[PDB]
């Protein structure tokens, strides 16, 4: 009396991907040319972007979809329990990509402004960003659904 | 003696999507680089765009298509009434994405001009926009069809 | 002894679409960045473009293809006369999108130059356009074929 | 003892299209932003381009492919001689699109330079062009193959 | 019982000149490079300046000082009545340079803005000016003192 | 037992002039090209400068020197009391040019920043100024010495 | 005891194409906007590019793939020896597109710099290029594989 | 008791490709226009980019995927041991593309800054780069998985 | 009964010079930086200015003042008729500098616009000028007074 | 047995003035347009210049020359001890203008660089200066000679 | 029976100087900022100007006036023949400054265009000049008068 | 039997000054705005100019004229040997200003190019200069005459 979750996991799998692809190369596609810095110093743009955007939300999402898609195809051609090792792996990767945002970004809510004091740059500067609100709104979805996929995966891994 | 509506809902489903995709990455695709502001202040462009375009019409449409597409695929693989819970959900989401425009945007008719008085910006400014007429015209379609999908969904949910 | 027209309507349907897609995002794809205005005033470009291009020929074509494609798919899944209501609808929409050009544009022949006296703009100005000849040539095709689809639809609706 | 030509016509049909699509949106895709004019006058670029490029080679090719593709699909669903009317039509359209180049362009060899004396422009000017050699080379192919398709179509229309 | 005026005329002579030279090459010295026109059209600046500043107030003042200084030096070395012919000449020249302002300029009060519709320029434009208030204030002095020099010259020419 | 003041008046006369000429065309000589306004709107610079600098301190000083120099030369060639009418005139002009600053400028201390909401300008703007501190410091001298010249002129006009 | 080569020819056919498409519109896609010339003269860029890049390596490759693909599809529908005429044609075209590089380009190794002395250009100039190393590296592959396809085609045409 | 590896090799094959294509034309797609050099010298950008980016990581990856994909399709149509020659080839190519990075790039960790002293360039300069962190992170994946594919290929080639 | 003219000649001598010096380095002082040409071609400005302004009115005036001043100082220290040789020289030089304007300039009235077709310049161009009206007005004075000095010099040379 | 100093004071008076006037409007004459600030923020230049250059060395020198010249002319026309009051005044003013530099400037040695954190400016910035070495060298002279004039004035005021 | 020449030498002395000073800082005063070079290379302007204008005509004139003025003042205070040593010196210096033009400049007639191939500059370039005609015309005067001063100095040195 | 030198010293005194003033504010007057540096780094211009032009030749000349003029006026009012102390001072100052050039500048011959590696600047750069030849030529005069004034001063100080 379970495995409603298998549905919801396929549902939210296709969800995540549709949610991704539509806004995917549509939102952050301009996330280099809209990163003003109130200076004239060359390169400080690139430096500060590197400091405060090692990676975009969308890439880390992408890999999260992969490593969470891997147990599906891994377990598909697994013969021709040995079933829940996959499922536990699927938990821990998901939880990983969750934790890494809670580290790298200041807890999801992107700032309209940041500051930057790296090398080529003279001192503190004031580098703006595009659409911080927007992307944050998308994050709320991805992270919510992530928590759902976890929680159900947890519940249905709890079957002896 | 009903379920003509099922047709019209598939019809308008494919409609919405065709209507979307054609103008989709074709109209708002330039909705960052055509957002002049009559200043020289850096970043005020991005700030004001964020203030008056949290999200574009097209994204919120996109999600509206998803959450209204979800009861279709949800109910498809629902066994292998428990039929109209889906339908009611399909109502309330639709009505939601309707209401949220009537809030966030000043009632569909986008202005050729706006003003903006946020922080980095000195005072009131005058930031223009591209093609406000055009997009508004597309909104009239999306919102009209939304109202249709609602109204029929309402009528055919009224079957005991 | 009729219904040669059904062929010609499918023929010209596929025609319109091929004619569209090839020049589609290929011709007007630059119809924002090639709209010079002999001033220095900011935004007057966008304003005047909005005044004299509410919508491009290509969008209105696109919708015309949709609402003329709708009776095909509407009538396809119409059971599982009640046949010519569709056909009459197909007439009136076509005629509509015809009339609306004869209004909005100064009778198809686009001008190399226009003038503009809207608000942000100081006075009369002189805003040029790209490739007015070209697009006009495409219009002659779309409008011609439109008239054909009408005329045949009229003739074959004249069967008691 | 004929109809080797039917092969060669399909061969060269697929040829023309492959030849087109590869260089299609790859060569003239920059044929607006590389049309320097040695002035400072606004708009004179657009004016002179309009005067000396009503339409590109690639569009007229495209339509030529259509109206030469039409007898194929026209004659396919022609029942469910009345065969060579199509073929003659296929001749005359081909010959048309040939003649129109020999008019509109100064006999295929595009000039590195042209001159222009239209209205907004003060006097004679000197507007350059991109890659005139290149496109001309492609023309030699399209026009050659056009002549082949004609010549064979002529020979095999000569069967009583 | 007269010829207090001779004093006042020398007084106001030295006055005019001091008033001139101090603001002379100090005020209108920038009266070419501060004549913005809200266009991008070349030369329209020079054209419109020529149309609405044939000559500056300061030049016409300068000549007025000369032709009013000439009777002084003319009459000085006049022997080695034949005295009031000079004086009458001194009246009429003064009155001349007065009248010519009341013609050429719109009655002293210079406008912050003007318009211009000459040849090279497309249409009406909006060309600003520097410091219209300021120069007008100086005019009030020059014109006032001019009227004084006249009025006294008139009174003391009224001696039989 | 007086007329020490005659000395001090010549002293401060030569003073004012030396003080003037040294900083004269040396300080405000750049008081047009250093009047930034944080916009892109043409002309708003000139408009706002006109609104908040009808005349510079230095011009009004200059005239004040003239009209206070006039009683010296007026009274010099006054014969070939009738002495203190001049002196009283010298008071009232001085006091005039004092009062007019206390009106036109916001009480001597020039602001680093001002605002401006005139016509061509969209809204409130933020136009900076050069060296407000500096010029203010010079004003303290001119105004101080003005008060001295008054006060002594008052005391020595108080001789029956 | 042969026709291992048929495999290798299909292998290298798919190879060439994969090798092409990946770097295809990815490498030379910027081969107009990265063609600096150390001047200010207009158009000299386009002129010199035309002189030293009539056609890119990638186009001539593309056609080489076509005319070498033609004997495959030509010989496929050749009935419903007369087999090796195709094969010899396949040799000579391949060898042609080889020879034409050895002419038009200075023997594959593209120079970081070139010079140019055409008409609009004043004299010798110094026009740089993007990524000459890179593209050359790709050429080594295409040309190598070309030589392989030849050599095997030669060997297996040597079967009586 | 082996050939679990065949799975993992298909798994990581599809992995590499998904990992590639998503970030493929998405990350280095701007790896020409974001290569600032703190000079004004023309071309020095292109020169230095050529010196320190002969080829991008992504191209060499691409070819590595090809030459490692070739034994799959080579061995597929190999009949209609002679099995492990392919496998050994698959080892050595992989190891090659590994070694070549350890040469050409300074051991994976890309520098935010580099220097450059080539010809057109005057002296040492300071040319920045975009997103060095990011791409390096992707390298860690590609190189890791490369090592895995090697190591398993090694282990399963060790079967007598 | 003559030699009123000697006065008028000194009068107009001092006149010419005062008239000169005031407007001298005040009017044509900007007669290089206000010589727009509606192109982008380098140098064409200088070329066309050279073609249509070999020398300014003011220089040729200057020399005319010299060579007409020379007989004054020549004849002053001429001993320690032999008087009218000087006077005749003074005629012919004056008449010379008159004639040379009637040649070099198109009869005094300077054009707001000219054209130019010299070498570096591509074709006919349209080079504007500053203040053509103004300078022409000054010419009317210089040329008038020149004619006066001639005419009187003629009359008083007519004394046996 | 004294009043060698009277000589040295006239000597150094003429000295100071010659030293001034030569470098006077020759050195700091560009001390507005050479005050770079490594930003793009408008006005921050003017603000920071105001903060770190209230007044230039040259102005304060100028006034110091005046108020030290005043006892000369004051004492000249002092009758038609009452001699050393002047001299003491001459001490204290000199010492004043000395002290005020030791306050306002960081002890004469001007820095090549400064920083600035005023209002319109975002944060700390880095505003350079022209020729700090040079002007400092001139200061060493002015300040040295100032100390001399003091010291001698002190010694010769020490005469009972 | 000689020493008419002494007059002519004073005459032409004052001549040269008047001729100089009027056009002096009036003609070549812009002979740095009007020295276009059709490149973008920095500094090549300065280099080429240095190569083809070591010194201007006006400086060498100036020194020529000095060293030819020196025998006047040298011989004035020469006591409190020993007269013609001066005169011969006056010859040879004059002849020197003549010869040096005939060397350094290509025989007086300045070219509208020159070329330049110095170091920082890539190759031959095309650097224009301002007003070559004009200055040449002035040279004709200076050189003519130089020849006169020589010739008379020669004749009057021929007195035993 | 001496004191010919007194003449030559006055001669060369007036010489130096004439030589100075003519080229004085005429040559180095542009010696800030013509100091290109082949970078984009802000301020590096000012830094490098400061490093390689602490002071111009003309200033140090100026002071040299002063301190060599001081013994003239010092010795003039020296009473109302004690004569040669002045003369020796006049030697040593002259020799000083000579030595200081031989230090600060690389032995008179200014380089067309220099290099610079100061702080704000990234590395070695290449900063050009204006008219190095020219100024060097003037130096040859000033330094020559300096040596003359020394040598004669030495000889005539050698009188017991």
């Amino acid at each position: 009396s379970t495995s409603i979750g298998k549905i919801w996991l396929t549902v939210l799998f296709i969800f995540r991907i549709m949610i991704l692809v539509v806004a995917a190369k549509e939102v952050w596609g301009d996330e280099q040319a809209d990163f003003v810095c109130n200076t004239l110093q060359p390169g400080c743009k690139n430096v500060c972007y590197d400091h405060y955007f090692p990676i975009s939300h969308i890439r880390l999402w992408a890999l999260q979809l992969i490593f969470v898609s891997t147990p599906a195809l891994l377990v598909a051609m697994h013969v021709a329990w040995t079933y829940t090792s996959s499922i536990f792996f699927r938990v821990i990767f998901e939880a990983a990509f969750m934790y890494v945002f809670y580290v790298m970004y200041d807890g999801f809510s992107m700032q309209r402004l940041v500051k930057c004091n790296a090398w080529p740059c003279p001192n503190t500067v004031d580098c703006f960003v595009s659409r911080p609100t927007e992307k944050t709104v998308f994050t709320v979805f991805m992270i919510a659904v992530s928590g759902i996929c976890i929680l159900l995966n947890v519940t249905e891994l709890s079957y002896l």
